[PDB]
Parts: C-alpha cells; structure tokens; sequence
DNA sequence: ATCAACTGTGGCCGTGGTC
DNA sequence: GACCACGGCCAC
C-alpha cells in the first residue's frame, strides 16, 4: 500500500516521492514526469497563443507556461472545452495564476489551489492504505523532569518508552533495576538509543498520544541542546513540525505519525481526555496516573523511580494497544476520502468532504468550482430553516417505541436528486419540487453529490450489518465508531451545501433538504396517530417516541411493526423508517432533554445535566441518582430522600470540594468577549498573572461563599484551600443541585 | 511544508446585564 | 421583579 506522497525539488524540478510498503518491504518510488497544471476558460481558442506567452517571476527565476492542451470537461454537468495549462514546477502556479485570470481573454481559471502531492494522488487514481498489507507499528511516550515556572523543555527527558507486539521497554539514564528498563549513561545516549530502536524496528506507523503538540517538540528542544541529529525519517530527515490552524502537527517522512489524540477526541465524548481516561473508556481496564510532580521529587531523591519507570512503560503499552484498535477506523476513512492517513486523521470535516469531492470530480471529468472570494463569502452568510422539534408531552410514559429515519438528510438528497447541477435545470422530463421553498430538482440523470452518497450509506449499513454478526464487544464498539463516523461524514455532505466556503455550495439545496425533512417527519407523525392510534410523545427532526396509551408492551410492539410496513411502502426511494428500540418507561422534560429505560434496566439519557461537561459533578451525580431511583424503581420517596440528603452535606460542608468543580472552555481571545461570566472572569485574572490563556483553554473553577456576581467569587480549583476557603454551599444547592433535579421532580 | 481554518440548524439554561 | 442577549454545550 501507499503511505503518503510529497514532492522535493532537485535543480529546479519537482520530484514526486511515493512512500509505499509492498510485500513487507518499504519502497520510495520517484516520479519526475507528472506535471503541475491548472485550467483556463477562454473567450476564444485563438487567444491561447497570447495566454501561452504570459510570464511571471518567483525569486528571480522567470515563470513560463510549459505547454497547453485543450480538453473537454463538464461544469456542473454541462459540457465545456477548457485549456489545461501545464508548468515546470508546482510553485509556478501561485506565481502566475493571477496574471492568467487577469488576461482579458480569460473568462475564468479553475483548480489552481490543489497541493501537488495530493493532485498527484487524485490524477493517478491512487488511493492510500489499500490492500492486504500489514503495517508495522510502534508507540512511544516520554517522561520529563518538570519544575513549575520553567521554560518548555528546560528540564531533561528522564525516560523514553516504546511498545509494540514484542512488548514494552523503557530507556533511561538513571539507575533503575527493572527487567524492561534499559539503562544508559546520559540523556544524549538515551535519545540516541531510541533513535537506534526506531531504525532497527523500522516501523511503518509511529503512534503517540498528543505527540503533535508535546512529545516531538520536547524531543526537538533536547536534541537542539544536545547536538543530536534526530534522524527518525526513513529518508534520514528529522520530524517536520508543521502548523495547522491554531495548533501544530508533526510528520516523520516515510512513516505515518499517527497521533491518537485528535482521533480519540473527536470520536469519544469524555469528561477528561487523559491517557488513563481514554484507556478505561475503550477497554474497561483501569490505568494509573503518576503525576508530573510525583515524578520530579522521585528523580531528585532516587526513590520511586521504579514506579515512574512503570508509569512510563504503561503509557507506551496502552498507547500501542489503542493505536492497534483505531488504525483500522482511520485507514478506512483514509481509503474513502482518498488521502493519506496523516492528513485524514487530523483535518476538519469540511476539508475531507471537499478532498473527496475533488477526487470524484476528477473521476467524472467534472471541473471543480472555485472557493468563494471575499465578496461571495459575505453573500453566503444567510441562514435557513432546519429540522422540526415537537414540544414533548411532558411527564412519565410507559411502553415507548422509538422510530427513526435511516440517514434522513442524505436519503433525501438521494431520493430527490438534490444538487446544484440539477437545481432548476430546464428541459427535463421529470422534477421533484421542494415543499415550502419551491426549488425544483431535475431527475433525469443522477446529480453529482446525490450519486456519491449511496456508496457511503451502503458502506455504513454493511458495517452495521457486520456489527450484528460479531460477538466480540470491544470489536463491536470499534465497528460502532466506524459506522457513526460515516454517518457524520454523510450528513456533512448536506451541511456542506450550506457551508459558505464550499466549492459545491448550494443554499437552495440545503434548505430544500431540511424542508423535505420537516415534511416527512410531520407526515409520519400524522400517519401514526390517525391510522394506528399511537400518541406521538416527542419528536426531533427525523424520529419520534410514541405509545398506544393503555396498551401493554407486546401490543405496542406489534402495532409499531405494522405501521413500519405501511409507511415504508408509502415512502419513495431511499427513505426508510426504522425501529430504533423499545423502552419500558420514559421521562421527557423539555425539547432535547429526556431519559428512557429499556427492558433491561439500562438508562439512556439525552441533553440532561447528567451528560453536560459544564455542570458540577455533585449536580450530575444527584440527578443521576434521582433519575435511577425514578425510572428503575417507581420510588418517588427515594429520589426525594436523595436530594434532601445532598442539600444537607453541601450545607454541612461534608461533600468533597472536588465534586463542585465547574469546567468551561474559553473559545476566543479574551478581549473579544462581550459578556463576562464566571469562567471568563477567572481567565482574565489568570491572564493578569501571565498564565497565557488561548481558545481551547478549560477553566476549572469553584464558587466560594458570598453574594455578589458569581464571577466575583470564583477561583481556579487550584487555588482552593480548605484552611482558608469555605465554598458557597448555598450556590451549589440553589443553583446547581436543586435546579437540575427539580425540573425532573416536577412531574 | 502547501492551503486550511470553520458541514448545517434547533434549543436549553445560567449569568449578568438593562429597565 | 420582568425581561433579554450572551455564551457553552448538547441533540438532531
Ligand atoms: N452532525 C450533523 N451534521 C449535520 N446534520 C446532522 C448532524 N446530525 C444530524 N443531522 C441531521 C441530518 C440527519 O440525517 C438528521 C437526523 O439525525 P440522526 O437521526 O441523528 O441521523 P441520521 O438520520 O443521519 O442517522 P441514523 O441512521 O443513525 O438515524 O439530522
Ligand atoms: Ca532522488
Ligand atoms: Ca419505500
Ligand atoms: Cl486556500
Ligand atoms: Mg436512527
Ligand atoms: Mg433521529
Ligand atoms: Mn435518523
């Protein structure tokens, strides 16, 4: 399989490098014959002799058009000849493209901002991560000597650990007597020993956990202090530290640096994303956390270096086993998008959608539209109407079925051929008309994006079908992440229609999809109440909860399956209503907030404070206890005993102050806030101390006894000290616990 | 490193403002 | 005390 592509320049000329792994052998293929290009549409064919002569400049070297070639293509499905303008070097394209657009005989240019390495993969029809090839993988982690108030990486690395299928080992330059610790003389020898281990094991994948931001930058600083050529790349290069939006990412040429953190962060929802928490979340086994401050007094005193060597070895071991499980996911997503796993695992969703569309456009001989310029961008900032959300019939309900549409919006795009190249296209025999908003969509030929969503949905449903044939629970959970990731990707094609930066943008298409969605779900609700006598308890966009009031579980289930047959035979094309579960009891508080219990006593809760990252644990823990006493047992006297038992204790100061921490993210530069709530008030004070707040910083604070604004008496939970701070028992009772549990206990 | 960043809307609710 | 906008996080 192909791992990655890039290019280098030799004596002015690009050379594509393709990093392959075939038959257990690593190979670099070199391509010097593939040419960079973009396209120009001309007012007339005669003007090509002029456009051919346009020149630019690029660090003193004159940029010319190398050769041109006339090609027939489609733009939004409509045929058109354009001129493919070829250049000697990729960097010619940004140097000359504006001078070509500016030429009065040039109506427009296209595909002029496509990175050459990825251009190569698309035009060659090459897909990374294809084939039976078993990649060799190696995880690594580092233990560092930390002192608070020092510069980054001022202290040494104390241990480097790596793990793979042969096991886990720790390299260190302190005298640790353990069987997996290899002892060397200096920090420099330790790094050099790791470098040699990577060269000897020669892994295809290097796995870290946040190595994009920590491990590699630390290594780089130490190698700079120590005079070490950190030649981890298969071509002898050092790790290449690239900028990616607000943060960094690191590549190792010839291998795949799979940083697990961005992948895990986007597919599992957790309170904290410590390596320990993730490992517990995925496998169910506990992993211990030795702290950067237990580490530092252990190294200076000699004691408990073996416990640190064990925490370092565990870090590498779990990092490996995690990468073992998640690589198939990202290798499949990499195969579907047609780009490298390094890129696909790190990039925004819109960008994946678009790289997928550029490849399909190439395969179909469709010219790509350009990104919007700043004028068009400002024009695309109108919003539109979305899904329908019924106000729930509040309270407790028995024998509830949950019926839900299979991939609704993508199904609508497929069924009604909803796409920019079919919108109000004249001349067709057949049209579907969007309700409320009126846009017409031609049905005579598949639309570009409609013809792509079907293979995605098919892929997802096969994964779900295979989820049904496997007994292994961990393997079933990983299959669950994969099909959910495809669900999100397919739905992002719909959102992409409304995305101001999209090339194939189409706000008519996006509001047509939602309008069809409101039509289908509300027709389904009317159908199930009028023909079958159900009562729709609650509904959100494409599914609903319903019961036959007074009927037992068997009757509600049988009559629910009857309705599905009826409705699914009325529904056209790819629309399909699905049976998504039966619940013995349910409690619906407001829109988006409810909890149900299945016929096994497993509670599923949605939107309620229990699941929110920004409510205090004491509040979440109490509402969880109230809910469980409420839906499992029919014990209203138990729930009320729990809240009163928590009121006292908080008032008596008997509840641990760790359960009162509020976590809220900073999302912008602190100057740009217009409303200063408690998490901003704490963060602005940190900024005044030189703590360097940035978007993404989580404020973890606690509220102390007082009466002013809440931000006035909030401090970082760091600075909490029981000898000196009594917390605000009245705040945590009247503003955190009681509000949460009372909205439930109103019924 | 060469663009990439940031798929869409609906909705609750605590906070700290105005009036 | 009535009301409303901001901001964060969640459900689709
Ligand atoms: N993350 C999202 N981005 C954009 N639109 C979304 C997203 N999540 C949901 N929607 C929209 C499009 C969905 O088809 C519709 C209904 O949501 P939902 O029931 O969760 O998903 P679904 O119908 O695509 O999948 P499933 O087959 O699992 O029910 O709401
Ligand atoms: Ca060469
Ligand atoms: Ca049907
Ligand atoms: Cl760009
Ligand atoms: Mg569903
Ligand atoms: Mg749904
Ligand atoms: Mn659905």
């Amino acid at each position: 399989m192909i791992l990655d592509t890039d290019y280098i320049t030799e004596d002015g000329k690009p050379v594509i490098r393709i990093f392959k792994k075939e038959n257990g052998e690593f190979k670099i293929e070199y391509d010097r014959t593939f040419e960079p290009y973009f396209y120009a549409l001309l007012k007339d064919d005669s003007a090509i002799e002029e456009v051919k002569k346009i020149t630019a400049e690029r660090h003193g070297t004159v940029v010319t058009v190398k050769r041109v070639e006339k090609v027939q293509k489609k733009f939004l499905g409509r045929p058109v000849e354009v001129w493919k303008l070829y250049f000697t070097h990729p960097q010619d394209v940004p140097a000359i493209r504006d001078k070509i657009r500016e030429h009065p005989a040039v109506i427009d240019i296209y595909e002029y901002d496509i990175p050459f390495a990825k251009r190569y993969l698309i035009d060659k029809g090459l897909v990374p991560m294809e084939g039976d090839e078993e990649l060799k993988m190696l995880a690594f982690a580092i233990a560092t000597l930390y002192h608070e108030g020092e510069e980054f990486a001022e202290g040494p690395i104390l241990m480097i650990s790596y793990a793979d299928e042969e096991g886990a080992r720790v390299i260190t330059w302190k005298n640790v007597d353990l069987p997996y610790v290899d002892v060397v003389s200096t920090e420099r020898e330790m790094i050099k020993r790791f470098l040699r281990v990577v060269k000897e094991k020669d892994p295809d994948v290097l796995i870290t956990y946040n190595g994009d931001n920590f491990d590699f930058a630390y290594l780089k600083k130490r190698c700079e202090k120590l005079g070490i050529n950190f030649a981890l790349g298969r071509d002898g290069s050092e790790p290449k530290i690239q900028r990616m939006g607000d943060r960094f990412a690191v590549e190792v040429k010839g291998r795949i640096h799979f940083d697990l953190y961005p992948v895990i962060r986007r597919t599992i929802n957790l309170p904290t994303y410590t390596l320990e928490a993730v490992y517990e979340a995925v496998f169910g086994q506990p992993k211990e956390k030795v702290y950067a401050e237990e580490i530092t007094t252990a190294w200076e005193t000699g004691e408990n270096l073996e416990r640190v060597a064990r925490y370092s070895m565990e870090d590498a071991k779990v990092t490996y086993e995690l990468g073992k499980e998640f690589l198939p996911m990202e290798a499949q997503l990499s195969r579907l998008i047609g780009q490298s796993l390094w890129d696909v695992s790190r990039s925004s969703t819109g960008n994946l959608v678009e790289w997928f569309l550029l490849r399909k456009a190439y395969e179909r001989n469709e010219l790509a539209p350009n990104k919007p310029d700043e004028k068009e961008l400002a024009r695309r900032r109108q919003s539109y109407e979305g899904g329908y959300v019924k106000e729930p019939e509040r309270g407790l309900w028995e024998n509830i079925v949950y019926l839900d549409f299979r991939s609704l919006y993508p199904s609508i795009i497929i069924t009604h051929n909803v796409s920019p190249d079919t919108l109000n296209r004249e001349g067709c025999k057949e049209y579907d008309v969007a309700p409320q908003v009126g846009h017409r969509f031609c049905k005579d030929f598949p639309g570009f994006i409609p013809s792509l969503l079907g293979d995605l949905l098919e892929e997802r449903q096969k994964i779900k079908k295979k989820m049904k044939a496997t007994i292994d629970p961990i393997e079933r959970k990983l299959l669950d992440y994969r099909q959910r990731a495809i669900k999100i990707l397919a739905n992002s094609y719909y959102g992409y229609y409304g995305y101001a930066r999209a090339r194939w943008y189409c706000k008519e298409c996006a509001e047509s999809v939602t309008a069809w969605g409101r039509e289908y779900i509300t027709m389904t609700i009317k159908e199930i109440e009028e023909k079958y006598g159900f009562k729709v308890i609650y509904s959100d966009t494409d599914g609903f909860f319903a019961t036959i009031p007074g009927a037992d579980a068997e009757t509600v289930k049988k009559k629910a399956m009857e309705f599905l047959k009826y409705i699914n035979a009325k529904l056209p094309g790819a629309l399909e209503l699905e049976y998504e579960g039966f619940y013995k009891r349910g409690f619906f508080v407001t829109k988006k907030k409810y909890a149900v219990i299945d016929e096994e006593g497993k509670i599923t809760t949605r939107g309620l404070e229990i699941v929110r990252r920004d409510w205090s644990e004491i509040a979440k823990e109490t509402q969880a206890r109230v809910l469980e006493a409420l839906l499992k047992d029919g014990d209203v006297e138990k729930a009320v005993r729990i809240v009163k038992e928590v009121t006292e204790k908080l008032s008596k100061y008997e509840v641990p102050p760790e359960k009162l921490v509020i976590h809220e993210q900073i999302t912008r530069d602190l100057k740009d806030y217009k409303a200063t709530g408690p998490h901003v008030a704490v963060a602005k004070r940190l900024a005044a101390r030189g703590v360097k707040i940035r978007p993404g910083t989580v404020i973890s604070y606690i509220v102390l006894k007082g009466s002013g604004r809440i931000g006035d008496r909030a401090i970082p939970f760091d600075e909490f000290d029981p000898t000196k701070h009594k917390y605000d028992a009245e705040y945590y009772i009247e503003n955190q616990v009681l509000p949460a549990v009372e909205r439930i206990l109103r019924a």
